[PDB]
């Protein structure tokens, strides 16, 4: 169905894409980002749609593309991750068309949303205003050129969050994928942030340091 949307309050000069994980809606993470709101952003949070899951014996789930396993040398949909994030490059492209530039918009996610989003960045010409990636990887690492990417992101600031408990991706899946996004754009626009006791959620410190990152990224007028 139509995203879940927290609507600016003005005009929406700038915008949020944020996609959620495995299993989930769009619905509790716009509610999420209602609570840090800012006036003149619009936030966008759509829905994955159902699809059979390999792991699960393909029970039906939400899932933005296929899940075969959970370790760093399992199989990955290449096709869904590549189809999806195709999805979301025409998501971001019809907000374009409707008033809101590409380089006003921040793009994120969480777990699978925010592998997602990390792909999409990585390799759409749009540019971007910058990625939230919420205990996430960089899925299909190793299709990436050997140096930087260069074209229009090779300058987008990642703020990259993970907690230190997580036991479905672990810890060292998101510092490595930061180690990798390292070389893949401009470090000094990548931040990785870890959150102590937390588990495969979030916090209110995170998501206070989630608005500390888009309001700098995309203040108002
Ligand atoms: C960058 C190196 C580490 C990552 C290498 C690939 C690991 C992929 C497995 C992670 C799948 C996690 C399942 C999604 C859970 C969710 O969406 O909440």
């Amino acid at each position: 169905p139509l995203p879940a949307i927290v609507p600016a309050a003005r005009k929406a000069t700038a915008a949020v894409i944020f996609l959620h994980g495995l299993g989930d809606t769009g619905h509790g993470w716009a509610e999420a980002f209602a609570g840090i709101r800012s006036s003149h952003i619009k936030y966008i949070c759509p829905h994955a749609p159902v699809r059979p899951v390999t792991l699960n014996m393909n029970v039906a789930m939400p899932s933005w593309f296929d899940i075969i396993g959970l370790s760093p040398d399992s199989q990955e949909d290449e096709s869904g991750i590549k189809q999806a994030a195709e999805n979301i490059k025409a998501l971001i492209d019809q907000e374009v068309k409707n008033g809101i530039p590409s380089n006003r918009i921040i793009l994120g996610g969480f777990a699978q949303g925010g592998a997602l989003s990390l792909y999409t960045a990585l390799t759409t010409q749009q540019k971007l205003a910058g990625v939230t990636a919420l205990s996430c990887w960089l899925p299909l690492r190793a299709s990436f050129p050997q140096g930087p990417i260069g074209g229009a992101n090779r300058d987008i600031s990642i703020l990259q969050c993970h907690g230190d408990c997580d036991p479905l991706v672990p810890l060292m899946f998101g510092s490595l994928t930061v180690e990798k996004l390292k070389t893949l754009v401009n470090p000094a626009n990548v931040t990785f942030k870890t959150y102590e006791g937390m588990m495969h959620s979030s916090c209110q410190q995170e998501m206070m340091d989630v608005k500390q990152f888009i309001d700098k990224l995309l203040p108002p007028i």
